């Protein structure tokens, strides 16, 4: 069992805490925690290549895309491994995250510790937009809160 | 070509950015940045095992030691891989740093990615300071900053 962790970070205060596990290499990862302080709705939630805070949340550079693929949702074949779909937030502001994804990983190449988890300002469509955007980043918008991907004990 | 890079932050006035860099596979990682907000004198600066931030930085746990070692400094046989020594602040509590490290890796099951990067209160005795702590901690203190270990451009 392999596990991981994410603390976000945003203006609001928008304040998350994101758990990772991974019972076997070749299986998939468990995702669960909670995100304060975001308006009620979507909210874009994808992992970013570079676990680079340096000048904020744009450091993190664009969608976790090892196999070169277009923007998709969590279900869809064509997707950034990145690609984890969108939280939803009550009317309190709070999103329960229970997420479980084949695609990325704890170890090896699709591998996502020191890299970035971002939630973003709006919903992500899925690639199904209709734009050129939606096909890179779904039309999430602004990044509100994002954190590097540690090891957890 | 590989780099890393970290944001120090506390609870307090500490700030700090540090990058990684290693150009072979097994070959030594440069780490250089700065530190400000420290007093001025030697402050231990040590990657700790766990990349978690949850309650802050004392959930990075202990100093990172696959090996099993007892505490040294960088230029001893005898250290934790993560025993990088101090840095040293001047009277306007800035450290500049600029490392040099063998053991540090940034792939393989020495590598620091996902890991946080700690910045202490007191001095690193390098364990040299002959009661049990100081084979430990090196008697290093508080955590004044921390921040986990990302994967850079
Ligand atoms: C079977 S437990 C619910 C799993 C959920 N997908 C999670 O984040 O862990
Ligand atoms: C030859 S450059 C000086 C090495 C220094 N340790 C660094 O972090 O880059
Ligand atoms: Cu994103
Ligand atoms: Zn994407
Ligand atoms: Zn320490
Ligand atoms: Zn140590």
């Amino acid at each position: 069992a392999t596990k991981a962790v994410c603390v976000l970070k945003g203006d609001g205060p928008v304040q998350g805490i994101i758990n990772f596990e991974q019972k076997e290499s070749n299986g998939p990862v468990k995702v669960w925690g909670s995100i304060k302080g975001v308006t009620e709705g979507l909210h874009g939630f994808h992992v970013h290549e570079f676990g680079d805070n340096t000048a904020g949340c744009t450091s993190a550079g664009p969608h976790f895309n090892p196999l070169s693929r277009k923007h998709g949702g969590p279900k869809d074949e064509e997707r950034h491994v990145g690609d984890l779909g969108n939280v939803t937030a009550d009317k309190d502001g709070v999103a329960d995250v229970s997420i479980e994804d084949s695609v990325i990983s704890l170890s090896g190449d699709h591998c996502i510790i020191g890299r970035t988890l971002v939630v973003h300002e709006k919903a992500d469509d899925l690639g199904k937009g209709g734009n050129e955007e939606s096909t890179k980043t779904g039309n999430a918008g602004s990044r509100l809160a994002c954190g590097v991907i540690g090891i957890a004990q």
